[PDB]
Parts: structure tokens; C-alpha cells; sequence
């Protein structure tokens, strides 16, 4: 289940909007390569929904990709509460925890949604990822509480191109206008706080879209907005990688993308809600939540970028984030 | 400073300890290898204290090794508290605002310190780990609140050998045996438990001792035992490093060598306190923190060693540790 009438219709059609681009999503970037995904559905330990994973590996242009879809429904832990949603607040009870804790206890949620990381072969080509998703709240009677929608896709170099930042914000952008001209500057600049590694000084990436908590709206709207924005990741996507899968390259370029992945494992590790979320849900499939990690990685003590490099200029936008968009 | 006089002389002790052991213990893995160790001493942001780091890297018995000597003081952080010790609770404090929050604000603390993390190169040379460090507070007033130790060292081979996990867990139990023969067990299991990977169901490597919060016997006494310690690294290590330098490999013990570092990082980014501790205190160095990270490591999607592999057999000792005195 969950059967609650209330809110069931938005549910099963933001369930079979993520099934739908899972395909037209996996299909598309087997466009640009020679392998496919390969299918593996899971459960949570019944009762508890599941999801399906979509995995492509060793490709010739993409090294490792997940598009995962998760259907996720029940008992709400409150290992996992701060990290649902942005502002864990709208929410809560005071149900008192037996001898000396205050705050959480026994409440009824459901989640689903579509997330997706690709990290291509060649350093010049960018790392990529995409999530939309919807939660809902109950409260212990098994009454209503909340909604809401997340996701945004962003983009991460490891070698900066204006040309691919800029179609990438674009299009993002173009979809998002034509719900709200409002949406976009405000869910860019999320985008670059989120995706902040706090104890580097430094985003993983270059941004796009982010939001979380969102409830204004008909959840109806809220869904052909999602559509719409899902529309601009493979024109974005596609293009940006046949332009650099065959760019030439280097070990030198090579270790610095194994570095941005390192920043990447540590992002995603420490910082990233979604992965914190999975990692604290009880019976979710820890294969499934940690394909957002890179086959290969590395850390080298105390490296800076020889100056006025293109590693170095990765790094200034990275601390500095700034604008892609007409 | 601090020039508190109370404890003064073990602070100063400790210290003078480590950096012994910091100077003996670089020299010594600098001798079965071809390649020495890099110092720089670094400053937390002045009268927080400092820190002398020591990295050795791209030598042919060790690919990535940190030795950290740390000596740090100063405002005590809400944030930087959780993972200050096992148990935090000892310590108190609230001091209620207009209708707002009693739970702490300001307190003065100082901690001294040694940390280590080696990478061997060989796949079959196991990675080790190992900390002794006295930490302190004062209560608000000034006045001294508590100190106490934390330590211990670890082992984390990717190819088992019974005769190194043997060697290193019994001249570990001869150091404590000394002092009194009940820590052992009481410290063993401890690392069994700290090294626990959770959502991998597993711990990173066959553990070793680990304490924390340790006040039990008087400072004096705790850091003869802590000095015992430190005698037991280098003639298991080293003698363990020695012999496994040289064996043979294939590029495919190398992918679980790899895949063994990315548990690893899954350990320090997620579970390990002492990364947190130096991440969450303002002004620490984070090269320092983050150099026991490997050079490399390596995400797998749903790998699994063939039944009876040595592979295979790592994961029966990680996910469910035994014995190695008798």
C-alpha cells in the first residue's frame, strides 16, 4: 500500500512519471554508448516498498551510472528525520522517550523518487545528477500532516567549459520559466549552497537546480514542473558528452578527475541528505544508494593546482560560484 | 598556553611523548622503505594551538602514510562535541535565555594528541591505524572539569594471514598485560565494535585495541601503559610490513585492495569520530585530518568474492570477528 485516498492519485503518477523517464532516461544515454543497463529490483523487507536499479558499468563513455527508482513507504526512524527534507520542523511530536531523550518517535511516511548519478570515462567529460522525488507525512492517528516534492539535476566538471554550463543552466532554466520566471534564480542559487563541502571551501560541481520542502503549488503543477525539468537533463546531457567523450587527455588530467571524484566520495559521505536518508532508512538496498560513488577515486596530501591552470580555474568557480545563463 | 597548573605537567608529558614516538615511529617506517617523510608544522589560528604533520607518500613499501602530532586549545564548539569521546554526558551544561535554549555555549578545552594511518602499496601489506591522545576541559568558571586518554591501534589487511593479526593483537596484549591484564578483552572488543562499517554490516579490518574516555588509574600511570602501547606498533608492523612487501600480485588483488579502501573512506567519513572532531573544530588543518585517506580506492557495484576465495575470506572475519591470542 499505502491505500490513504486523500493523496493516492499524486502518489501512483509521480510513481509512474519516474518509471517513465527511468526508461526514456537509461535508453538515452545507451545512446552515446556501446553497453546497457542492467536491471536489479529490490525490496525493503516486505511491507516496506522497494525500488528498482538500473546500472551501466565499464561503457566506453560512461565508466559507472545508476538510475535508480525507489518506492519507499512506513514506520518514519528518527535516525533518519533531519535528513527527509531541508527544514525536519514543519514535522514533529513530542513523544517521550521513555527514560532521558526528547523529540521523535512513531509516525508514517512515504517516499518516491527517481535518482541518478553518471560518471563518464573521459575527464573532460562532466559528472552528472538528477533526482525528483515526493514525500509524504501522516500522523500516528493516520491522519495527513504533509507533502512535498524534491529534486534538480546538476553538473560536475572536473575541466570547465562555458559552453556546457551554460546549456546545462539553459535549459533547466527554460523549463523551470515556464512554470514560474521566479523558480529558477532561486532554485540556481540552492543549488550552490547544497552542493557545498563545507570543510573544503568549495562546491563538488557548478550547479543547477535544487529544491526541497516544495509545497506551492497543486501537487498537479508541481508535477509537470518535475516533467518538464526531467526534459531538460538528456538534450543538456547528451550533447555535453558527445562534445567531450572524445576530447584527448592525459594521466595529469586523469589524476585531477580521480581528485574532483575524491571531493565528490566526500561530498556525498558526509554532506548529502539523500544518501544519509537511504543510509537510515531500515532495509533500503546500500548497493542501490551508494552507486552515487565513483568506481575510482583519489586523495593526494596538500594538492594545489599549478596557478592559472584549468584545474585551478575549476576551483575558482567552485569557491566562487558564478552565473551560466542569458 | 594553557598554563593551568593543576595537570600541567602530564600535558606537557603527553607531549613530549609523542613527538618522541612521532620522531622514533617516522624513522622507523622510513628504514624498511626507500623514501622519507615529509614534516610541516601548522598553527590552528593563533592560541588555538598547532600541530606538527607528517605525510610520506610515493616510496615503494608505502603509498600514502600520515603521522600527526597535534597539540590543541581553546573554545570548545557545540558542534565538535559528540565526537570529542564515547561518551559526552560527563561534561553537562544548559543556561536557559527568555523562553529559548538551556543546552551549553562556552567552555575552554585543550587535547594533545598523536594520529596514524599507513597505506602500504603492497595489497598484501595490511593498512594500520594508530592514536594515543590526552584531552582536557575546564568548566566555566575556570576551573579544571576533566581529562582523560583515548587510543589504540588497529589492522586492516585486504588478504588475510592468521601470523600478522596474531603477531599484532599479543604484542598489543603484552603492552596492556603489563598494566593490568583485564583491558585486553575489555579494549579488543571495543575495536571490534568502533571499526564497524554499519550499513556494510562489517568492520574495515581485524581491529586490534581501541579505548576512549579513560581516566581509570592515575595520569602518570595511563601514560607509562600509553608509552607500553606505542612499543608494541613498530615491531608488529614493521615485521608484518616486511614480509608482505614483497609478495606477489595480481591487478585483481589490487581491485580489492581498492575495493577494501573504499570501505574505508565509508568508515572515516561516515563512523569515525576523530575525523570529526578535527572537521568540526575550527582552524584545524584539513590535509592533516583527511590524510588518512588512501590515494585510491574504488566503488564496486554489488561485488561479491566467489564462495570459499581469500577474497571471501576477509568477510567472514569482518562480519564476524574471532580471537588471535591463545
Amino acid at each position: 500500500a499505502p491505500q490513504d485516498p486523500r493523496n493516492l492519485p499524486i502518489r501512483q503518477q509521480m510513481e509512474a512519471l519516474i518509471r517513465r523517464k527511468q526508461a526514456e532516461i537509461t535508453q538515452g544515454l545507451e545512446s552515446i554508448d556501446t553497453v546497457k543497463f542492467h536491471a536489479d529490483t529490490w525490496t525493503r523487507g516486505n511491507d516496506g516498498g522497494g525500488g528498482t536499479s538500473m546500472v551501466i558499468q565499464d561503457g566506453t563513455t560512461f565508466e559507472k551510472g545508476g538510475v535508480n527508482v525507489s518506492v519507499v513507504y512506513g514506520q518514519l526512524s528518527p535516525a533518519a528525520v533531519s535528513a527527509m527534507k531541508a527544514d525536519h520542523k514543519n514535522l514533529r511530536l513530542p513523544e517521550d522517550p521513555k527514560t532521558g531523550l526528547p523529540v521523535t518517535d512513531g509516525v508514517k511516511f512515504f517516499a518516491c523518487g527517481l535518482s541518478m548519478v553518471i560518471h563518464p570515462v573521459n575527464p573532460h567529460a562532466p559528472t552528472t545528477h538528477l533526482n525528483y522525488r515526493y514525500f509524504e507525512t501522516w500522523n500516528q492517528d493516520g491522519t495527513p500532516q504533509t507533502w512535498w516534492f524534491g529534486g534538480g539535476a546538476d553538473l560536475t566538471p572536473s575541466y570547465l567549459y562555458e559552453e556546457d554550463g551554460q546549456l546545462f543552466h539553459q535549459l533547466h532554466k527554460d523549463a523551470l520559466d515556464k512554470h514560474d520566471t521566479a523558480l529558477y534564480p532561486r532554485f540556481k542559487k540552492w543549488c550552490d549552497e547544497y552542493f557545498y563541502i563545507t570543510h573544503r571551501k568549495e562546491t563538488r560541481g557548478i550547479g543547477g537546480i535544487f529544491f526541497d520542502d516544495y509545497d506551492e503549488r497543486d501537487p498537479q503543477e508541481i508535477l509537470k514542473m518535475v516533467e518538464d525539468c526531467f526534459d531538460a537533463f538528456l538534450p543538456s546531457y547528451l550533447t555535453i558528452v558527445k562534445r567531450r567523450k572524445d576530447m584527448p587527455y592525459t594521466k595529469e588530467e586523469q589524476q585531477w578527475q580521480a581528485i574532483r571524484r575524491g571531493r565528490y566520495v566526500e561530498f556525498n559521505l558526509i554532506y548529502d541528505r539523500g544518501t544519509q536518508f537511504g543510509l537510515r532508512t531500515p532495509g533500503s538496498r546500500v548497493e542501490s544508494i551508494l552507486m552515487s560513488l565513483p568506481e575510482h577515486a583519489s586523495w593526494l596530501y596538500n594538492h594545489h593546482p599549478a596557478p592559472g591552470s584549468r584545474e585551478a580555474k575549476l576551483l575558482e568557480v567552485t569557491t566562487k560560484p558564478r552565473e551560466w545563463v542569458k
